[PDB]
């Protein structure tokens, strides 16, 4: 009943972890707006979901989340079409240390923009019913990566932002909980980007160190990450939680020594 009948918006939903989230949420009874900048992947994804689940339970919107006008229009569309917003998953992201400025815009700036749009629609102080926002970070949000310093920067920023916005929500009595998920390696297109100079820039020569870490720890499949998302949504005690998901230690929250 925490998911059933709710409306979710998932960015980066065309493939990888985003699609896995959409499938898990549809199975739990949600309506899902799939939001992605890749029109062709998006159409393929919705067409496949339309075979499994009911067509009216999904909407596909093409949107570059880093474009604030497109993002604002996307939100408006979702709420017009489904009549409310209950669950926001800021999941879109890239790996690109060469055009690292753009990586920050997609990975960090867009998570903040999306979060604040979600709060605009969902906060009880703005006429909403409350809700949950889940931001995708990474284990790279908690630990350093020599070959991906700007990705690391962006994923650390998501952690700081989400912990902070969760405390602000309590203060503002918005009735919105904000949590983040920090997966280890997951079997998606993004893993392939480490092979590419276009993505790695000056770090390409050291790509094998990442490969050795992959070998060391192993790779999750997207559907296992989705279980984690469902836990966050179902447990309404969870606010400001940083959920780690790895093969080595499972599903565990980050502990912090706060004052
Ligand atoms: N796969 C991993 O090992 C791993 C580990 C930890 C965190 N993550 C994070 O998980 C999230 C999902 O990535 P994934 O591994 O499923 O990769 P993926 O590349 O398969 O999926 C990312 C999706 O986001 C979309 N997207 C990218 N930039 C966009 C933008 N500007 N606007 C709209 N959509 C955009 C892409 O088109 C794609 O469909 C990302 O935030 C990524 O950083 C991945
Ligand atoms: C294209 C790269 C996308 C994957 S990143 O988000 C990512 S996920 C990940 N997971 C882990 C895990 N540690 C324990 C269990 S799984 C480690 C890394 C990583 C890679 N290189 C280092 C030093 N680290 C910490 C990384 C890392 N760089």
């Amino acid at each position: 009943s925490h998911v059933n009948g709710k409306v979710a918006l998932v960015t980066g939903a065309a493939q990888g972890i985003g699609r896995a989230f959409a499938e898990a949420l549809l199975l739990k009874g949600a309506k899902v707006a799939l939001v992605d900048w890749n029109l062709e992947a998006g159409v393929q994804c919705k067409a496949a979901l339309d075979e499994q689940f009911e067509p009216q339970k999904t909407l596909f919107i093409q949107c570059d989340v880093a474009d604030q006008q497109q993002l604002r229009d996307t939100f408006r569309k979702v709420v017009d079409h489904f009549g409310r917003l209950d669950i926001l998953v800021n999941n879109a992201g890239v790996n690109n240390e060469k055009n690292w400025e753009k990586t920050l815009q997609i990975n960090l700036v867009s998570v903040i923009s999306g979060t604040y749009l979600g709060l605009d629609y969902m906060s009880k102080q703005n006429g909403g019913e409350g809700g949950i926002i889940i931001n995708m970070s990474s284990l790279a949000g908690l630990m350093p990566v020599a070959q991906q310093p700007v990705y690391c920067a962006s994923k650390h920023g998501i952690v700081g932002f989400t912990r902070s916005a969760a405390l602000a929500a309590n203060l503002m009595n918005s009735g919105v909980r904000l949590n983040a998920i920090c997966p280890g390696f997951v079997n998606t297109a993004i893993l392939e980007s480490i092979e590419k100079e276009e993505n790695m820039g000056q770090y390409i020569e050291y790509k094998d160190h990442i490969k050795d870490m992959i070998k060391y720890y192993g790779i999750l499949d997207p559907p296992l990450i989705a279980n984690g998302l469902i836990t966050l949504i179902e447990d309404d005690a969870l606010n400001g939680a940083i959920m780690k998901i790895t093969t080595s230690k499972g599903i565990h929250f980050q502990d912090y020594d706060t004052t």
